[PDB]
DNA sequence: GAGACGGGCAACC
DNA sequence: ATAACGGTTGCCCGTCTC
């Protein structure tokens, strides 16, 4: 039986053992399967192959999955295919696990009280799932998380915890300074929880130096509810005579081994312990062996060294070898410490660690209930506001219909606390228009039509309609036949005679609130990236400064870096792997905490009556002390469900059509969702007046937000929708994996439903439920569950039979790996036939708009050049297929657009001197001139610069121009080469004041 | 050795 | 071409320059 480091070359037989960590099946055309795992002993790994004899074994190669632990016997043989050498099975068996075992006797068990989880900054490798889940196993009556200087693993401790059924202890290893060493915290209850979360934010900053660290009168102020222990090496007391000593409610102690790094000798460490069980038993305080882990089992020393490795000599824990600091047994632990005799190891192993453990309660780092904001005056404004805008809209009384949405959506709104934030955004939303910058609709608001009178929305979910905008008589559809009421053809109000306006979407406002009220929604903005970041600052004036807190974000290891991690030590340490290693040791690396950052736009409310450490500490992001915004310590996923958000995002929409509108002076409300033109480019090249053999493309929506990349054209080649609702049906199945493709696409092709009759948004799941029989929030829940591609429980499957549901429309919810409100889609497709609207009509002013503002990868030679230069680059990337670089496809892009746009008569000219503007395309006659900042290299720093320059006095030389503008010699070069500098002298032979 | 700039990556909607 | 979810903010780190 070899282990896998061992097999290096060709053999004709070896007996191997492994977990297997990867293992698919496959058809041959000779009709056997093959099986292709990937197996590791954690000394190594290999690639496993198996060629089925008959249909029994093949079957049963479908049982071998991640997880199993296998024995086989076969051949290594070089695959020349795969690369790398590889064992071709005659034989494998399913093995035991046979896993390091706790030995010791049942309430006789260890507790770990010092242990690190993969949220110690690139240092441990065990998620703490899998270390808690390891202690239930071996018996441990407890287990601590006791991260350096921060808690991020708290809300996964206490899920596995409940999961479990296992006592977390919710601790800290702290950077203490006297007013730079290393103590334990544990918290014993939840004042002493709060205090752990105030510490952290304080030590991120208030405190933060070059590291987070608390000065020790601050830890003394928030000391109670906390056991304080000495800890590491790096602790105060070990790096020495009493008194730092009694600061202290346990004193630890490291097995031997973990000191190793050396002090003198080995002997001085054993000394030093026994220093300290002397010290412990003459101050009365309890002595206890911790053993300080960064990863479960003893081999998985290796992730660590990896990631360590990665930061260079500018770690310096890559000066010595690195300790075995593994999750250590109760009997293993003993063994260490046999040294001290068998009544002080029991003591301090166990009786010790225990009474520690018995200290602390049952605490609950997350809370399990929604806190809502109170501002006076909310619920009733919120009610007048929404009532005054329909009855101005749809007349006084209302229509029953109208009548009935509020009443029904007020007391749900209210009653759950939600009104304060509907105020919020609609004040957010009102500065924004004041301050010239119009927002688009996003997200699940626009289900709800108080959304829509309160102008959150620009999305009115009503049935399809006619309203007058005089009379303000109303005509509604509930037939089902119209889809929108956008549908609907143009018509007089059969009484003042006026032009009707056309709206209404049908959507239930279930999708938002569900129906217990027991969901919590947030309320989804999108607002010009110019702009964002003044959204955010009134948010502050607002709630006040320390009621808002932007969420931050965990960054952790993925695959892409892990994978370079890997290979990188590979290279520098001389290996060479075999894939299935690589892959292996990648895999290990992965879920480790890198950095921190912030949420792309989310403010967290705090309600009055609450304070933010009742939910999670704060921070800075990446530890920017000069921030404008404190971040949450913990991320918005985990506090999900206790404070509301707002979530204000950034998009380019917006700031796209709102320089239409400056650009045209057209009013983009005005901008008509049934015209002909328009709605043409959704399924041909008609409208734009060129061929698709001309631009590349058989269909109009190059550019389009959403329809114009290569995977939607074709679904619009193939679908061809004319209508606003056909293009919200489009737009719901064009957005997430396994929606269309092997779905959708093959119901309609197979005759089995319409291509209306497909899931095309998760309104539609809920609605047909309902209708179907199921009880409305079972039919919400269902929605719900699928549109987060969780699939459907054996409960759900049944309730659907049970009526009637087709078995091809549960077959198709198992499958939707995520899903679209209507309300969403209706909000995009509404901006993207607006821009549409641009597209045909003012063609110059949409690329103005699209270079200006969406592009930022450029080809300018050969967009200057023109259609055939173009041409040649974009066939040059196609070539490349999928194996283009992120940044060939962003050119792709955006040169499909240019060509698109020289081929309907309009070019690109060099840049000007004097015309050429900082970051916007200009128009000239039928030419865009492009800004500096096209210039690769001429970021928009320069390129204002340059502007700026220019405008305090003309260029008077290359020269005088290179030292006003602020130019490199490269980006003057640039220039130079392309003729722009020609008018100008090299230098001045005179120069005044 | 400080600061602009862009690529590559991760988180999130 | 194949298969294909689209679009956004934000952080780190290497490169090039003055
Ligand atoms: N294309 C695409 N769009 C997304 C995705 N996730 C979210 N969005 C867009 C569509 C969503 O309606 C909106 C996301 O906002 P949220 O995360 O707040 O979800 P939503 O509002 O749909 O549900 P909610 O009522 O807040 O639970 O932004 C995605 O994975 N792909
Ligand atoms: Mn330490
Ligand atoms: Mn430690
Ligand atoms: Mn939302
Ligand atoms: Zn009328």
């Amino acid at each position: 039986v070899r282990r896998l480091e061992t097999i290096v070359e060709e053999e004709r037989r070896v007996v191997v053992q492994g977990y297997v960590f990867d293992a698919e099946v496959s058809e041959l055309k000779s009709g056997r399967t093959l099986l292709t795992m990937k197996i590791t002993d954690y000394t190594n790994s290999i690639l496993v192959k198996m060629f089925s004899r008959d249909k029994e074994d093949a079957e049963l190669m479908s049982g071998v999955k991640k997880g199993m632990w296998v024995k086989v016997r076969g051949s290594v043989q070089n695959d020349t295919f795969v690369r790398d050498l590889v064992i071709i099975a005659n034989d494998l068996n399913e093995i035991a696990a046979n896993e390091r075992q706790d030995t010791a006797p049942e309430g006789e068990k260890r507790v770990e009280l010092h242990l690190h989880t993969p949220m110690s900054q690139m240092d441990a490798v065990t998620s703490v799932t899998k270390l808690i889940e390891q202690a239930k196993k071996w018996g441990h009556p407890a287990i601590a998380v006791t991260d350096h200087a921060v808690v991020q693993s708290f809300p996964e401790a206490y899920s596995a915890a409940k999961k479990h059924g296992m006592k977390v202890i919710y601790g800290l290893e702290a950077n203490i300074v006297d007013d730079p060493f290393h103590v334990t915290l544990l918290a014993q209850n939840e004042t002493g929880l709060k205090n752990l979360f105030k510490l952290v934010s304080l030590s991120h900053i208030q405190y933060f130096h070059r590291v987070p660290r608390i000065p020790r009168s601050v830890l003394v102020k928030h000391r109670d509810g906390l056991l304080v222990g000495s800890g590491c090496d790096k602790g105060e007391l070990f790096d020495n005579v009493e008194d730092i000593a009694r600061f202290y409610d346990f004193l630890e102690v490291h097995p031997p081994d973990v000191y190793k790094p050396l002090v003198k000798d080995e002997e001085m460490i054993k000394n030093i312990i026994r220093s300290i069980v002397a010290l412990g038993e003459k101050l009365d305080i309890p002595v206890v062996a911790t053993g300080n882990v960064h990863y479960l089992n003893p081999e998985d020393k290796i992730y660590r060294k990896i990631l360590i490795h990665s930061q260079g000599g500018a770690n310096p824990l890559n000066r010595h070898e690195l300790p075995d600091v593994y999750f250590r047994t109760t009997n293993e632990m003993l063994d260490c410490f046999s040294f001290l005799g068998p009544e002080k190891a029991k003591e301090i192993v166990v009786d010790n660690t225990q009474k520690i453990a018995s200290l602390i309660g049952d605490v609950k780092p997350i809370k399990d209930e929604l806190y809502t904001p109170r501002i006076e005056g909310a619920d009733e404004e919120i009610r007048e506001m929404s009532y005054r805008r329909a009855k101005e809209i749809y007349g006084d009384p209302l229509p029953k219909l109208v009548e009935e949405r509020l009443e029904k959506e007020l007391k749900s709104i209210i009653g759950h606390g939600f009104a304060v934030i509907y105020l919020i955004s609609h004040k957010l939303v009102k500065k924004s228009l004041d301050d010239g910058y119009l927002v688009g609709s996003r997200g699940s608001v626009g289900s709800s039509f108080v959304a829509t009178m309160t102008e959150i929305t620009e999305v009115n979910p009503l049935p399809p309609h006619y309203v007058c905008p005089n009379c303000k008589h109303s005509e509604f559809f509930n037939d089902g036949s119209v889809g929108s009421g956008f549908d609907l053809p143009d018509k007089n109000c059969p009484r003042c005679g006026t032009k009707y306006k056309k709206d209404g979407h049908d959507i239930p406002f279930e999708t938002f609130l569900g129906f217990k009220g027991d969901k919590v929604p947030d309320i989804d903005l999108n607002f010009s990236g110019e702009y964002q970041p003044r959204a955010h600052n009134y948010t502050k004036v607002l709630f006040g400064e320390d009621n808002v807190y932007r969420a931050g974000t965990i960054g952790t290891v993925a695959d892409k870096t892990a994978y370079g991690f890997v290979k990188a030590y590979a290279s520098d340490h001389n290996l060479e792997l075999r894939g299935a290693e690589i892959d292996r040791l990648a895999a290990g690396c992965t879920g480790v905490k890198r950095t921190t950052g912030q949420h792309p736009g989310g403010i967290i409310v705090v309600p009055d009556y609450m304070e933010i450490y009742d939910f999670t500490p704060i921070q800075y992001p990446a530890d920017d002390t000069s921030s404008e915004w404190r971040t949450t310590h913990f991320d918005f996923h985990s506090i999900h469900d206790n404070l509301l958000k707002l979530d204000i995002l950034g998009h380019d929409d917006p700031t796209v059509i709102r320089m239409l509108q400056d650009l045209s002076g057209i009013d983009p409300k005005t901008i008509p969702t049934d015209d002909p033109d328009v709605m043409g480019i959704f399924s041909s090249t008609e409208p734009l007046g060129v061929t698709p053999e001309q631009i590349m493309c058989n269909v109009g929506t190059i550019g389009i937000p959403e329809f114009g990349t290569r995977f939607v054209r074709q679904m619009l080649e193939e679908t061809r929708p004319k209508t606003f609702s056909e293009l919200v049906q489009i737009s719901g199945l064009s957005h997430g994996t396994d929606v269309w493709l092997g779905n959708a696409q093959e119901l309609i092709q197979n005759g089995t439903c319409t291509l209306s009759e497909v899931i095309g948004c998760r309104d539609d799941i809920m609605v047909y439920l309902i209708y179907r029989g199921l009880e409305p929030s079972l039919a919400f829940k269902i929605m719900e569950s699928v549109r987060k591609g969780k699939g459907l429980t054996p409960e759900f499957e049944a309730e659907m039979r049970k009526h009637d549901v087709p078995e091809w429309y549960i077959d198709s919810c198992k499958k939707i790996k995520y899903m679209f409100p209507k309300a969403h889609a209706a909000a995009y497709v509404l901006m993207a036939v607006r821009i549409a609207y641009f597209k045909v009509h003012h063609p110059l002013l949409y690329y103005a708009s699209y270079f200006t503002v969406r592009a930022e990868d450029f080809d300018l030679d050969a967009m200057i050049k023109g259609s055939a230069a173009i041409r040649k680059r974009i066939e040059e990337i196609n070539a490349k297929g999928i194996q283009a670089t992120a940044k060939e496809k962003s050119l792709l892009t955006v040169l499909e657009v240019a060509l698109e746009m020289c081929e309907r008569g309009f070019s690109f000219k060099n840049i000007d001197l004097y015309r050429s503007q900082a970051t916007e395309f200009v128009i000239d006659g039928n030419s865009l001139i492009p800004p500096f900042n096209a210039i690769p290299g001429l970021g928009t720093n320069v390129a204002q610069a340059i502007v700026r320059a220019r405008e305090e006095g003309e260029f008077l030389s290359k020269e005088d121009l290179q030292q006003r503008g602020k130019l490199s010699k490269t980006l003057l070069e640039y220039l130079e080469s392309r003729g722009c500098l020609d008018s100008l002298p090299d230098h001045n032979q005179l120069s005044l004041f």
